[PDB]
């Protein structure tokens, strides 16, 4: 409901990193979630105020 | 605490649609929620950029 049907802020419930969809998958007795993620990379260093 | 108590905006949480407000209601042995909801309608067809 959260993960596929929209996109939830909740951290680390619907994968690693900052959500932006899932896609569910059927398997025996079970389910499997694609989640997919926004995960920044390379980072620079920056003085701020 | 977080359909009566706030708005959430987890989906199909606290009723299916767009969550605005529930009411708590009791019952024996249990709660009943009234969940007001904003579901659209009346969709239209529009080309976008
Ligand atoms: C920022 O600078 C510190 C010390 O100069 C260094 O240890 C750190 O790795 C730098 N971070 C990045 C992302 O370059
Ligand atoms: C939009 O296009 C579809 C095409 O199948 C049509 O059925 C529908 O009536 C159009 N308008 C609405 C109400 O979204």
């Amino acid at each position: 409901s959260e993960c596929v049907l929209g996109q939830s802020k909740r951290v680390d419930f619907c994968g690693k990193g900052y959500h932006l969809m899932s896609f569910p998958q059927s398997a025996p007795h079970g389910v499997v979630f694609l989640h997919v993620t926004y995960v920044p990379a390379q980072e620079k260093n920056f003085t701020t105020a």
